[PDB]
């Protein structure tokens, strides 16, 4: 088709993360902070670093600086496996809390069943992504 | 809801780019610039700054590297407002067929009243996150 899809959805996940960067700075988490941290909260327990990179969509060593630095305040444990600390939890609770309740009014006005249809879209995008 | 939308788009868009940036790598090209060019290139002529840093959805400062760069390499002219030169011209349009193509190849088994809906539900979320 002619119209430009890719750049019109990089777009929007660029205005979003801006925003949620703004109402996360009082917390001064930095954007690939908060993003991985966030990612990691939605994982199920115990990523090796391979599966956080995939689930993010980014190569190991771009996260690896990210990580070394969570792991150096003491949000995160390493041992290449990775679990949230006892410490990180208020930070992740409060930080969840304005990511979900962003996506709300976000969402405003948009139907679940049309929520739906772009959760499968996606998918197959990256579906026809991967497979190149 | 419940569904971790902003980061499905997110990933998405990382797959979708790192796609392109790969089959772009022998342009030499890296993201940020034909990222940028491309936008150039789908605005109408001589965008201010600040159009292009709008319609890419980022903030001047962090625009104004990556045109400072592309002015050196004579892929760009700047008198605030910009103009693709003659000389970025052939780069421009082999650049444009690679992503035109690589979002044929995305977009296959895609309906076009689904690709419809997808931007028309794009532009929703937007103004929902402009208005905040
Ligand atoms: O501008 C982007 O980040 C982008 C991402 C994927 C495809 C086309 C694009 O312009
Ligand atoms: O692009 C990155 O370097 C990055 C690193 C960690 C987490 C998310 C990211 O986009
Ligand atoms: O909507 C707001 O004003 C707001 C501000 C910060 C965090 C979450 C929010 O909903
Ligand atoms: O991971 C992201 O880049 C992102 C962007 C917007 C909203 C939620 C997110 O996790
Ligand atoms: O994030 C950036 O610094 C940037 C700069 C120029 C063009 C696209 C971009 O994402
Ligand atoms: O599909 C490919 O093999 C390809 C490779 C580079 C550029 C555009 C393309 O379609």
């Amino acid at each position: 088709l002619e119209s430009p899809l890719g750049s019109d959805l990089a777009r929007l996940v660029r205005i979003w993360r801006a925003l949620i960067d703004h109402r996360l700075k009082p917390l001064e988490l930095t954007q690939t902070h908060w993003v991985t941290l966030h990612n990691i909260h939605q994982l199920p327990p115990d990523q090796s670093q391979i599966q956080l990179a995939k689930a993010i969509g980014i190569e190991q060593p771009s996260l690896v600086r990210t990580l070394d630095q969570l792991e150096d305040k003491g949000l995160i444990s390493r041992q290449k496996r990775i679990k949230l600390t006892e410490k990180a939890e208020p930070l992740i609770a409060e930080m969840e809390e304005v990511i979900h309740k962003t996506r709300g009014e976000i969402l405003a006005g948009i139907s679940s069943e049309e929520i739906e249809l772009l959760i499968k879209l996606i998918a197959k995008l990256e579906h026809n992504i991967m497979e190149l």
